[PDB]
């Protein structure tokens, strides 16, 4: 249907939540969660965790399934499915790579002004354990054109 399936994973404990700043690529100079593309035969849960592990290092026990949030950058022809977990329960240290440099940030000092400008929109959600279907259509990486944004009951 014109759309591809990512994943979005936030580390997110009672006083802070781990955000990586990209290196390179798509999303890159932004902190943002962890995640990228499900692969064929994969679950998007399980895609999820793969994706963790691949760019911060950690091993998350307990994922919990949060938003789902459809992008669309006009002109391209296709649409981002982000499906969007948290955890708190994780193992290992965040480990700093090529890709990717991890840090804690304390919750009220989320850094918005260096992150995807629909994180200002459906953070608040998140913090407060909220679940929510979201679609933002982009013009380029820093302007959103229009949005929707609703709480839901069932991700
Ligand atoms: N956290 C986050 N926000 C985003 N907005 C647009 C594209 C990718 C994004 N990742």
């Amino acid at each position: 249907g014109a759309s591809r399936l990512y994943t979005l994973v936030l580390v997110l404990q009672p006083q802070r939540v781990l955000l990586g700043m990209k290196k390179r690529g798509a999303g890159a100079g932004r902190w943002n969660g962890f995640g990228g593309k499900v692969q064929e035969g994969e679950t998007i849960e399980d895609g999820a965790r793969r994706e963790l592990q691949e760019e911060s290092g950690l091993t998350v026990d307990a994922l919990h399934k949060v938003g789902q949030i459809v992008f669309e950058f006009v002109g391209e022809p296709e649409l981002m499915d982000v499906h969007v977990f948290c955890t708190d329960s994780i193992q290992g240290t965040p480990v700093e790579s090529d890709e990717m440099r991890p840090c804690w940030f304390q919750l009220d000092q989320i850094p918005f002004k260096d992150m995807w400008p629909d994180d200002s929109y459906w953070f608040p959600l998140l913090l407060q354990k909220k679940k929510f279907h979201g679609y933002f259509k982009f013009q380029g990486q820093d302007t959103i054109l229009d949005y929707t944004l609703r709480e839901v009951d069932t991700v």
